[PDB]
């Protein structure tokens, strides 16, 4: 029911937002972040995943991250190799799991990556100064969807539908794209460029648009305003998208953990709510808890008010960030376990529930 922005997307594209569609009522899926490329205790291996060593299963969905791509580096901005990664893409992609895509693309004016908050998004836009690097920019994403590509006995060119999700968490002041370095118009204008470019100018056909705010910027007395801050569009859209950490335990967080369980349902039922009246579908495409230092936090802080609410049980995904190898990060970061790690067992629940969906349970996705 829900229809893509691209009327043209290719065949498995269309169908994986329709089954998703489906799906979505009694089901989620589970996600994580550069599960293929390493662990918090390996890296190397061209096929494994902690989340697979834990569970014995795949995720669901596979993330992966481009910044750097844009520079023409070899790996991205935390040394994933851009090869391997369209490897890890294709392999995901084959057991018939789903790829989404971030992408922290370096300050164009100072060199510097996302965090550097010197101003660029007017000079990116068209009419701009840097339009142009805007569009070398996203041509380097161009390249290496095509380095996604396979091509059948018939001669015909099939690509991993990708749910890409650019320009996130525009509503906090923390990347160069955010409030206070850029206009709410500009961000606006910065995110249908990005639609025209890829869709009609380059003629991607395999992408799902996925539009990301962070909850913790965002007044839950007024969530449908705070949620649409520098919102392109229901042309410009398929995916309605959150990145909620705050309501999972962040530390920075003083709320009780019954309060924040009750803000995770409240602003997952009201993403909900915002997605059916435009006609999209709803994720929480970022969440978990660094470290993982919450008694059974998968069943009890995650899993748990998600089901309590059937409006909020109708996001279709949820993802977790990455698990980051401490060998070469020198400290400690990751949001799903490792065998060993204290809250394992509970994501074996997590993993074991009927309604959590990872790799090795997803129907068909892409017929
Ligand atoms: O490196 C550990 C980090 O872990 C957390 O970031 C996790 C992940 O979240 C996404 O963006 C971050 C962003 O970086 C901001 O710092 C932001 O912090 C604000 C809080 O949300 C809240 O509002 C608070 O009141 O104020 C904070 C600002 O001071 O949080 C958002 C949301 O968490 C995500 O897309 C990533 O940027 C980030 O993880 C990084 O990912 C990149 C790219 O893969 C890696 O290079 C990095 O090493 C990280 O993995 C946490 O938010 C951070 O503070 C930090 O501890
Ligand atoms: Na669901
Ligand atoms: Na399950």
């Amino acid at each position: 029911l829900p229809a893509l922005i691209d009327t043209q997307a290719t065949a498995e594209t269309r169908a994986l937002y329709r089954n998703l569609a489906k799906l979505r009522y009694k089901h989620l899926l589970f996600g994580h972040e550069d599960s293929l490329a390493y662990g918090v205790h390996w890296e190397g291996d061209m096929d494994r995943s902690d989340v697979r060593d834990v569970t014995g299963a795949n995720p669901a969905v596979y993330g992966w991250e481009l910044g750097g791509l844009e520079l023409g580096h070899t790996a991205n901005l935390d040394a994933v190799n851009f090869e391997k990664m369209q490897h890890w893409i294709k392999a995901g992609y084959s057991r018939g799991g789903v790829i989404t895509i971030s992408w922290h693309v370096f300050n164009p004016v100072s060199g510097g990556n996302s965090w550097d908050k010197t101003p660029a998004v007017h000079e990116l836009i068209p009419g701009g100064a840097r339009h142009a690097t805007l569009k070398a920019y996203l041509d380097t994403f161009v390249a290496f969807n095509e380095g996604l590509a396979d091509v059948d006995a018939q001669g015909n060119k099939h690509y991993p539908p990708i749910i890409f999700r650019p320009w996130h968490e525009h509503n906090g002041d923390w990347f160069w794209w955010g409030k206070g370095h850029a206009s709410e118009q500009d961000y606006i204008a910065l995110w249908r460029f990005t639609v025209h470019y890829l869709r009609d100018e380059k003629k991607l056909r395999n992408l799902i648009y996925a539009y990301s705010p962070d909850r913790s910027r965002i007044d839950m007395a007024n969530f449908e305003a705070g949620y649409l801050y520098g919102y392109p569009g229901d042309a410009y859209v398929d995916i309605i998208g959150l990145d909620n950490y705050w309501d999972v335990g962040h530390e920075a967080n003083t709320a009780s953990a019954d309060e924040q369980k009750a803000a995770l349902t409240a602003s997952l039922k009201q993403l909900v709510q915002i997605a059916r009246s435009k006609g999209k579908i709803a994720a929480l495409t970022e969440t978990g808890n660094n470290r993982l230092t919450i008694d059974n936090f998968w069943t009890e802080r995650l899993l748990g008010p998600i089901s309590a609410d059937a409006d909020a049980s109708e996001i279709a995904y949820v993802m977790v960030w990455r698990n980051a190898n401490l060998a070469r990060e020198k400290s400690e970061q990751f949001f799903a376990p490792f065998p060993g790690q204290a809250t394992a067992d509970d994501f074996k629940r997590f993993y074991q529930s009927e309604v959590v969906l990872f790799e090795d349970e997803l129907p068909p996705l892409y017929r």
